[PDB]
């Protein structure tokens, strides 16, 4: 299709190798490129982690106020939340949103330590059907996204299947899922990415990942004004592992996308 073609030409011009995976509600209808290759999650994985944390509160009620210590050697590369609460507490709802809406390293490795390891984000995307997602390492190594390496992978297909499920389907409580939403609508680092290739009217939760090998993904739950929501996974890497960030191939795969439809 045309959205294929103009998605190829901007993977080829963009000398880095491109995932995208929309899911159309209104039809459930699919557009996929590179859609079952693997890609490294980077902090797109957060976004696994914190909804385990929230099944878990189906049970645990008050789980999301329980207060987690931050110490000083908890503090990894990327802490811009945890870093104002070193020596004090957050709660659990505080690290699923610092997780989610500020990329927050540390916040993530309290996610996973609450979860029980790796393999409890990993057995939560089992236990709703996603046999592909794979979180094998904490923060901040689950970043390194070398070539071929299936550690802390998933492709867009899956991502996107998954995506939707636990914002729009029912993966999560009522509750939980609502709390998702709002925590993804408020997300502060993705005006450059999925965002800026949107009209400006378009609600959008998102959350994006960085790593490596200038790795830049997003994923985003889109809300058109009048019409059902899709559900867009743009994944992004690059040869070299010092490659800069390219958040307008993002962008640009959302524009395209967009003129689509
Ligand atoms: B994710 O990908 O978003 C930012 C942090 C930096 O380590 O990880």
């Amino acid at each position: 299709s045309a959205v294929q073609q103009k998605l190829a030409a901007l993977e080829k011009s963009s000398g880095g190798r491109l995932g995208v995976a929309l899911i159309d509600t209104a039809d459930n209808t699919q557009v996929l490129y590179r859609g079952d290759e693997r890609f490294p999650m980077c902090s797109t994985s957060k976004v696994m982690a914190a909804a385990a944390v929230l099944k878990q509160s189906e049970t645990q009620k008050q789980l999301l106020n329980q207060p987690v210590e931050i110490k000083p050697a908890d503090l990894v590369n990327y802490n811009p939340i945890a870093e104002k609460h070193v020596n004090g507490t957050m709660t659990l709802a505080e690290l699923s949103a610092a997780a989610l809406q500020y990329s927050d390293n540390t916040a993530m490795n309290k996610l996973i330590a609450q979860l029980g390891g790796p393999g409890g984000v990993t057995a939560f995307a089992r236990a709703i059907g996603d046999e592909t997602f794979r979180l094998d390492r904490t923060e901040p190594t689950l970043n390194t996204a070398i070539p071929g390496d299936p550690r802390d992978t998933t492709t867009p297909r899956a991502m996107a299947q998954t995506l939707r499920q636990l914002t729009l389907g029912h993966a999560l409580g009522e509750t939980q899922r609502a709390q998702l939403v709002t925590w993804l609508k408020g997300n502060t680092t993705g005006a450059a990415s999925i965002r800026a290739g949107l009209p400006t009217s378009w609600t959008v939760g998102d959350k994006t990942g960085s790593g490596d090998y200038g790795t830049t993904n997003d994923i985003a739950v889109i809300w058109p004004q009048g019409r059902a929501p899709l559900v867009l996974v743009t994944y992004f890497t690059q040869p070299q592992q010092n490659a800069e960030s390219r958040r307008d191939v993002l962008a640009s795969a959302a524009r395209i996308i967009a003129e689509g439809l």
